[PDB]
């Protein structure tokens, strides 16, 4: 049955985070799109918690905790999603949230509904929409003094996203929809992914 084999594919690409490790660090794969992600960076942001004093808001601040570089790629995943969101925008919003909220590899279709919404064109629509993302990221410039655009934000009730361009890769961060971290030092996650891995 054609809806069947659609939907088979669709769910199978869609409600599996698939990781693997590898030499440099992890291959993930999802919604069939390809990502290497590698664990350089990883420790710089460590030791740092002139640049820890232009993010005081992560480097000091007892309230800021250092995410994996998987958890960074999932953000970027999710603020790809959300970033055009701003048709069944339910099921979107519902990955996206899965994707920056949790660890999980698999995403439990809770409701019916959910379910009959993963197809060949939700699949397509969120890749598309991953894609056009990456691309305006690829735009930002490093940060600067000059005024040209190094960050954007996807601001939402539950969450705000900032993701910032920098000599050091893109700097990926999630405060509280408010930006309690900006005093104040509200609480706020961060990491740092490597150029190479959006190419």
């Amino acid at each position: 049955p054609k809806r069947e084999l659609e939907q088979g594919v669709a769910f199978s690409d869609l409600c599996n985070f698939l990781v693997t490790p590898t030499v440099q660090g992890w291959k993930v794969y999802w919604a069939g799109l390809e990502f290497d992600v590698n664990q350089k960076g990883i420790t710089l942001l460590n030791r740092l918690k002139m640049t820890r004093n232009l993010f005081p808001h992560l480097f000091k601040n007892q309230q800021s905790e250092v995410q994996t570089p998987i958890w960074a790629l999932r953000v970027i995943l999710a603020a790809g999603i959300l970033d055009q969101l701003m048709p069944l925008s339910g099921a979107l919003n519902l990955i996206a949230d899965w994707l920056l909220t949790t660890s999980t590899n698999h995403f439990n279709m809770r409701t019916q509904r959910v379910k009959d919404q993963l197809s060949m064109r939700m699949l397509s629509l969120i890749r598309s929409n991953i894609i056009n993302f990456i691309n305006k990221l690829e735009t930002l410039h490093v940060v600067n003094y000059k005024g040209l655009l190094s960050s954007v934000e996807i601001g939402t009730p539950s969450y705000a996203i900032i993701i910032t361009r920098t000599n050091m890769g893109y700097l990926v961060e999630v405060q509280e929809p408010d930006k309690s971290a900006m005093r104040h030092p509200g609480p706020v996650k961060f990491s740092l992914l490597h150029e190479s891995t959006l190419k």
